[PDB]
């Protein structure tokens, strides 16, 4: 039915203003000597990123949120991760 075995993930990027372009957010993250080996994604007001590694992407985080302006804005950027699930039920064991 519906089911998956956990693998790869991405990065969540906000703050991003609507007149940044992929073009940019790739151009960005080259700039600062920090290739994507994976793919990009840019949504309406925030955008996803693939990371190689974990070291890559908490490296990147650093060097890029906090450490990058686009438009004016300061670039946030974090683990895409939700989480977020309803529960109706109890539990046991």
């Amino acid at each position: 039915g519906s089911s998956g075995s956990s693998g790869m993930n991405k990065l969540y990027i906000g703050n991003l203003s609507p007149a940044v372009t992929a073009d940019d957010l790739r151009q960005l993250f080259g700039d600062r000597k920090l290739p994507l080996a994976g793919q990009v994604l840019l949504k309406s007001g925030y955008a996803f990123v693939d990371y190689p590694d974990q070291n890559w992407a908490i490296r990147a985080i650093e060097t890029l949120s906090g450490k990058v302006e686009l438009h004016g804005k300061i670039m946030e950027v974090d683990y895409s991760v939700s989480k977020k699930l309803r529960s109706s039920g109890p539990s046991s064991g």
